């Protein structure tokens, strides 16, 4: 009496605590910078749900402040990727010199506000 192999998850991983007979269930889970999308465990009553993906979770574009740019602007930003700012000729930062792209609740937000440049 016992369920089919799990498989496998891409950028993902099933755990199985309890086996895989029937009453045990199998939970999912996502890499780092990726976000779980479908079911998030299957039930062995034959599995019950199907399995789930796993997206990569993005931040949205960086933000932009006056008299300062960012250094080669790249088109998407992951957990970790890092953004850097330069204030212009005659201006000096004020603030971080660069804000890193993180995770929060399933969604990419950045580590924190733009730096500032100042005259």
């Amino acid at each position: 009496k016992s369920c089919p192999n799990p498989g496998e998850i891409r950028n993902g991983q099933i755990d199985v605590p309890g086996g895989i007979l029937f009453g045990a269930t199998i939970s999912f889970s996502c890499n780092t910078g990726y976000k779980l999308f479908g079911s998030t465990s299957s039930f062995c009553l034959q599995w019950s749900d199907p399995l789930p993906e796993c997206r990569e979770i993005y931040c949205p574009a960086p933000p932009q402040i006056d008299n300062g740019i960012i250094q080669g602007e790249r088109d998407h930003y992951g957990y970790r990727q890092s953004v850097t700012y330069a204030c212009n000729k005659g201006f000096t930062m004020i603030g971080e010199h660069s804000i890193y792209c993180t995770v929060n609740n399933d969604e990419g937000e950045w580590s924190g506000p733009p730096p500032e440049c100042r005259g």
